[PDB]
DNA sequence: CTCTTTTTTCTCG
DNA sequence: GCGAGAAACAAAGA
């Protein structure tokens, strides 16, 4: 679950459950409600949802006037839009009842988080979390990027998992970023000269974006993806390079699945 | 049976 | 602060 496939779900949500307000809340794991469910339970119900938003790879849910709902999925999370009758699901954890359906949280590996804050804690939230800016024209500044990449000998690969150069990249999207661009996943980052870092500024940019439209990578709400029969070597081990014809090869770099052409990325 | 594979954040040294 | 390794947790394959 990265920037593309939360997008995706915010996109279908905003859609869907806006306007809607909520009947009853129940939950089978209420440890994953890091600010306390019975709190929330309290707190959310007899409300409105007035909008969902995203930061990263945060989903925001608006409800009410003052309450935000931060909920991360992880590496497994999924949401899914049931019928009140509907049978429950061996790893469904929470609930969001509504008049004519319900929002059902579910998780295998019960990673995920919900959290419940106010409005003015949104900013201060992210900014306690180092969330690096979001991957747009806009928002992603190649200046700052470079000035951090020549000052750091962090590996390239590490380094952009770590949210805080841009935002969102996750394993698929970064091993599909620096096939892209043409580096190589180890390779130190003050190592990298300007042509190649406005290369990489670009893709990050462009994959992620094309992600989006494509409605992500599908493997519930956002399982109708396309972007998957884009990828050009996540889990492409054993193929040939698009490009120039190489068997795309997997190796570990700081403790990660890592997809790469031997070739397109020296070193 | 054992070992390995698949976002965030903390413990060591 | 950093890198290495791993925990949180569940399922499936070699
Ligand atoms: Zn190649």
């Amino acid at each position: 679950g990265e920037l593309p496939e939360v997008e995706t779900v915010r996109r279908e949500l905003e859609k869907r459950i806006v306007g809607q307000k909520i009947i009853s809340i129940e939950a089978t794991y209420p440890r994953m409600v890091l600010t306390g469910f019975e709190q929330l339970k309290k707190e959310l119900t007899g409300k409105t949802i007035q909008g969902i938003s995203r930061r990263g790879k945060y989903l925001i849910f608006e409800i009410g006037d003052d309450f935000r709902l931060i909920s991360h999925l992880r590496m497994e999370g999924k949401y899914r839009l049931a019928t009140l009758d509907a049978p429950r699901e061996k790893h469904d954890h929470l609930t969001m009842k509504f008049a004519d359906g319900q929002l059902i949280y579910a998780d295998v590996r019960k990673f995920g988080t919900w959290e419940l804050i106010s409005t003015d804690q949104v900013l201060p939230y992210f900014l306690k979390k180092k969330i690096g800016p979001e991957p747009t024209y806009e928002d992603f500044d190649e200046k700052l990027f470079r000035e951090k990449l020549r000052k750091s000998t962090k590996k390239i690969k590490p380094y952009l998992l770590e949210q805080t150069l841009v935002a969102g990249l996750g394993n698929i999207y970064v091993d599909e970023v620096l096939w892209l661009a043409k580096i190589h996943p180890e390779k130190e980052t003050n190592q990298l000269i300007e042509s190649s870092i406005h290369l990489l500024h670009d893709s990050i940019i462009e994959i992620l974006q094309k992600a989006i439209k494509l409605g992500g990578s599908s493997i519930a709400l956002g399982s109708t993806g396309k972007m998957q029969n884009e990828l050009q070597v996540y889990g492409k081990t054993g193929e040939k390079c698009s490009r120039c014809g190489a068997e795309i090869q997997k190796i570990k770099v700081a403790g990660r699945g890592t997809h790469f052409c031997p070739v397109c990325q020296q070193k």
